[PDB]
């Protein structure tokens, strides 16, 4: 399948070269997979989700996304126009308040929730979790992310936005999950992207158009935007049977475009997520 005039990031993950605008992908499109977006919520009523998004947990007085960040990330995973995996099921877990903030204890609880809740959901092709959040190093946060991965969920986490080594951020620094840096449309490391040996992969992160609250769209930047490209790609590849939740990060790195990015510090992987479709 071909989506013309797609957001640059979708085109980039289906291309061996920058500077194209069509997204090519197998029509299975992540059908039968599920992606949990652990964030500020998801505006599930947005027409772009077509009934495939659902809030399943909140730790606050409402499950509404009053911020927009979670809705934008969910749109990059799986919205019809702006999403990698256009037939996946999206589940929202609101661990962040409408200012984008949350206690580590709440974030940990949300990760434990996903590890159990996936047993109440029909996801025969596999389960992914997208975590576009983080803060300073916490062994407890890293352990929660490791538990979620171990339970059989492909966990993708943002590297962080401090132009610093991600070894000092969590869950970014947890080795067993997939840590995602950000690139721009000219194949440069995004100026804010964390780096370091803990990174596993880069995805599009600068100037990413996706869904927003109030039934709108907008373009924003961050490793928060690169992460759902990788999460959606994992769901897509798991639906095709190419990989599993346990192996998907390694598979994405093995099949990535290699050596295409500039401004990559010595010791950081030069790998850009790629779907290998055509
Ligand atoms: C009609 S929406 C197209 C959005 C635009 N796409 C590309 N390829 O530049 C962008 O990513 O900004």
């Amino acid at each position: 399948a071909a989506q013309t005039n797609a957001p640059w990031g979708l085109a980039r993950i289906s291309s061996t070269s920058p500077g194209t605008s069509t997204y090519y992908y197998d029509e299975s499109a992540g059908q039968g997979s599920c992606v949990y977006v652990i964030d500020t919520g998801i505006e599930a009523s947005h027409p772009e989700f077509e009934g495939r998004a659902q809030m399943v947990k909140t730790y606050y007085y409402s499950s509404r996304d009053g911020n927009g960040h979670g809705t934008h990330c969910a749109g990059t995973v799986g919205s019809r126009t702006y999403g990698v995996a256009k037939k996946t099921q999206l589940f929202g877990v609101k661990v962040l308040d409408d200012n984008g903030s949350g206690q580590y204890s709440t974030i940990i609880a949300g990760m434990d929730f996903v590890a159990s809740d996936k047993n109440n959901r029909n996801c025969p092709k596999g389960v992914v979790a997208s975590l576009s959040l983080g803060g300073g190093y916490s062994s407890s946060v890293n352990s929660a992310a490791a538990r979620l991965q171990s339970s059989g969920v492909m966990v993708a986490v943002a590297a962080g936005n401090n132009n610093a080594d991600a070894r000092n951020y969590s869950p970014a620094s947890e080795p067993s999950v997939c840590t995602v840096g950000a690139s721009d449309r000219y194949d440069r490391r995004s100026s804010f992207s964390n780096y370091g040996s803990v990174l596993d992969i880069f995805g599009p992160g600068t100037d990413i158009l996706s869904t927003w609250i109030g039934g709108s769209t907008r373009s924003i930047s961050g490793t928060s935007m690169a992460t759902p490209h990788v999460a959606g790609l994992a769901a897509y590849l798991m639906t095709l049977g190419k990989t599993t939740a346990a192996s998907a990060c390694r598979y994405i790195a093995d099949t990535a475009n290699k050596g295409d990015l500039s401004n990559i510090p010595f010791g950081t992987v030069n790998l850009l997520a790629y779907n290998n479709y055509q």
